[PDB]
């Protein structure tokens, strides 16, 4: 809870990674040729 | 729950890369030649 | 609940890369040459 | 439940990627050449 | 339920990808050369 100033700054920068900002929470689970370039 | 100044930056690059800009919250889960560039 | 000043940003770029900008709950689940470039 | 000022920015850009804007619930579920560039 | 100053910006921008702003509810499911520039 913000009771203040805040400011927060998520980058993500990847090749082939999943990206995923935020949580996850688990209440019952059962499991069982690319060029990139940046200038 | 925000009760003052909040800015918040969500940026996300990747390539092939599923991108998920939030929560997930599991109850009961039963389970079993590209070119990109940036100038 | 926002009861003050709230400002989000949410930006995603990606290629061939699913893109989801929202939460996922789940309460009972069974399961079993592309050219792109930025100026 | 917003009770205040509430200012949200959504922008997605992909290239064969799915792109949902939202949420998703899942109670009871069963289940078994192209050129783009941007100036 | 907004009970104050909600601004909201929803863009999407793909190619071959399906586009949905919008929520998802599941209650009960069974399952089993392209060229575009922007200047």
């Amino acid at each position: 809870s913000n009771q203040g100033n805040n400011q927060q700054n998520y980058q993500q920068y990847s090749q082939n990674g999943n990206q995923q900002q935020g949580n996850n929470r688990y209440q019952g689970y059962q499991a069982y040729q690319n060029y990139q370039g940046y200038s």
